């Protein structure tokens, strides 16, 4: 998962 990438959120920033």
């Amino acid at each position: 998962l990438f959120l920033x």
